[PDB]
């Protein structure tokens, strides 16, 4: 097997019509996604896909065919042998480095295509992606990260360590996740620009199909969050958890004092009160909306930023995002950062895709890196998912473990014709 | 004045005969430029440009081409009536932030749109960049700024304190630069392909030059580094000022360790010994390397990021780049930031006509902000400087300050044609 070529399609959906994904940032996102499909001699073809929200998905689709230099031509086999190796090639090229390093437009198109390539491996081994990787040993784990830049936090040694102690009781996890499915919470009521009316009945809708926890945006106007946080509760309960979410959009003082002004809703966290970016800020705002806890990650842009995040204890919740950084591999390596420090890791989802790919994200991170999944809870979106071959299935609140060979990003054929921007 | 149209070049420049500009991270960068020109009604045309090495200069066209919906059909009037609103404006399409935000591609993009815009207004009061914001009071300064994500550290109304305090010195600042200049080193007997016959006769010129401060690559081999330096100080005499730069191939730990080695040299600092997102890391390796300093800053991504590396103290030298991030109002924030912080602003240059940026910058922060630039050196490479109409001039070790109208960016016509990749 060799990845002989490979095509990109700019896809993008009209979600901006309803609003869904509305938030005090992106009034008007049109979920899209920069997809790669790496070509082989064979029966399968690697699918991978990086998350925008409309304009600038073009520039992704720009890297994405830059990245193809660097993989059309290598040996499948080669590249299995060490995936650690891979990545450090496929995010190695000095020149296509200036462009980011490992952030930005490069990087996200990494996330694709090193998803791609998983994708691919997936369906020449006849699994799911969850659990390939949950199958391979402690030693064949480690192989797939690379740890440049991690170096001084989690050294492969202490990484190899955590893996060996997760080791014992993976046949018994995967038992129960195959009963259990793995637990997650739903933004779907939560979208900035839906009128109270809907979102009334939205939150109903959350409640009746067994959810436990719920997200909300706020961040635009005081008013109306301290409104629809008193409304959400009333139809919610007392016992549904409830979590918020800014994105991005408030100065660390300014953040301290609004969450506290909605903390009578008593939300489980506040997620990026700030820019992704600034880890002291952060921190800042964790001191100062304590016992309320911060979450943070989806545009967290590598391992680099996640590390510093964790280490100086910056954030409670740790949210990767499954195409953000360079893909599996890397989010990987966050969890194994994570698991050293204790703190839990609730994906981000969504999107075009996202959850399609996060599920699996998680459930290695049960089964072979943590070994916990009760007390957490991956992101849901209820959007999209009509377009892809095996959607993800979530039910009384817990997404079923996938069982198809692959990522499950795979989209129907005729979305790649119907969706072309 | 009306911002009609613009065009884009993707120009590539074969540095790599010579192995002009590599390091140990870049061992044949291809100095490349994605160049910029705002068209207008009248006589002037807006030339920017942002810097890359080769491939992945496409991808920053794609970004420059997206931003040109934000730019086109503005008129200029409502840009300089509050440039920080328009920096918002440019950097605050929500979609094209998921890019970024304010990182990678999209921001590179930025930093060449910001700065071509610049380059018009210069032009149209007939002034060269660094006199026109010069000659603006302290109120008119502050206003070009975006102070989103910065507050926590540096509010608009303690930076209006610190250019209120600049505002008597400047006549008699600007009468001293155009007599003594502003001092700067050189690069040029640096780069790490260079044979040891090169290395001698560069470091002879420079020494010749007048330079005080000359910086070498590192960071491949340590045996070269060792024979390297040993011939520089050979060459360069004991009074030399000796640098060193790794371009982030390190690990700390390695850092350390591989900088300390070369202590014999007396390097003033390293610069970028590891990750240019790693702030802790680089606090880390400050300290293990003392008193040797570290610089970093060619990099980075925004003024979020050198916000903490500054606060947080985890740098000596910090090294704005003119167009790796939002162009003039985000480095201009970013040295206010500095001066609050009393952190030396050593400009990276080089590349593609970075020198005739960094010198405007550097003018700027003399006149207007710090007040200090006896102490300090803007880089300078001399490379690539045939290819401009007004290409920088320097003498006895300093920058003469620029006296056209201008940010002395705008390439020969020749050169947009001959260097199109
Ligand atoms: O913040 C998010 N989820 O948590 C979404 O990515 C964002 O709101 C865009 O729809
Ligand atoms: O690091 C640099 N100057 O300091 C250069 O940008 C780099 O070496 C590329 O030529
Ligand atoms: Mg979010
Ligand atoms: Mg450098």
């Amino acid at each position: 097997t060799k990845i002989t070529g490979l095509r990109t399609y700019d896809l993008r959906f009209p979600t901006s019509e309803g609003l869904d994904g509305s938030d005090a940032m992106n009034p008007d996102p049109d979920y899209s996604a920069a997809y790669v499909i790496l070509e082989t001699e064979g029966t399968h073809e690697g699918h991978g896909l990086t998350f925008t929200i409309g304009r600038g998905n073009e520039i992704c689709i720009a890297a994405i065919k830059a990245l193809g230099a660097l993989v059309v031509g290598l040996d499948l086999d080669w590249i299995r042998e060490d995936m650690g190796r891979f990545w450090r090639h496929v995010t190695g090229d000095s020149q296509l480095r200036w462009i980011g390093p490992d952030k930005g437009a490069i990087h996200l198109a990494a996330g694709a295509v090193v998803n791609a390539v998983w994708d691919l491996w997936a369906k020449d081994t006849g699994k799911p992606v969850w659990r390939l990787v949950a199958d391979m040993s402690p030693a064949e784990i480690l192989r797939l990260i690379d740890f440049r830049y991690l170096t001084d936090v989690l050294a492969p040694e202490e990484a190899l360590d955590l893996l060996k102690a997760a080791e014992p009781g993976k046949e018994e996890r995967i038992a129960r996740l195959i009963e259990e499915g793995y637990p997650c919470y739903t933004t779907s009521a939560g979208w900035l620009g839906y009128s109270d009316e809907k979102l009334r009945r939205l939150c109903r809708e959350a409640r009746a199909a067994g959810f436990t926890h719920t997200k909300f945006k706020v961040g635009r106007d005081l008013s109306d969050d301290i409104r629809r946080l008193t409304i959400a509760r009333e139809e919610l309960g007392e016992d549904m958890n409830i979590m918020i979410d800014a994105n991005q959009v408030w100065e660390v003082d300014e953040a301290i004092d609004w969450v506290n002004r909605l903390a009578f809703a008593r939300p489980l966290f506040i997620e990026e009160p700030t820019s992704p970016d600034d880890v002291l800020g952060h921190k800042a705002i964790r001191e100062g909306v304590a016992p309320i806890k911060v979450a943070t990650g989806e545009m967290c842009q590598n391992r680099i930023m996640f590390k510093q995040f964790i280490a100086s204890g910056a954030l409670d919740i740790v949210q990767i995002d499954s195409c953000r950084m360079g893909g599996l591999n890397e989010v990987l390596a966050v969890m194994l950062v994570a698991a050293k420090y204790d703190l839990p890791v609730w994906p981000h989802a969504g999107g075009v895709g996202l959850c399609e790919y996060v599920q699996h994200m998680s459930m290695i991170d049960y089964v072979a890196i943590c070994g916990e999944k009760d007390s957490k809870r991956i992101e849901y979106v209820d959007h999209l998912h009509e377009h892809f071959k095996h959607p993800c299935i979530v039910t009384g609140g817990a997404y079923q473990a996938p069982h198809a060979p692959g990522f499950s990003i795979e989209m129907k054929e005729d979305t790649l014709d119907a969706f072309l921007f």
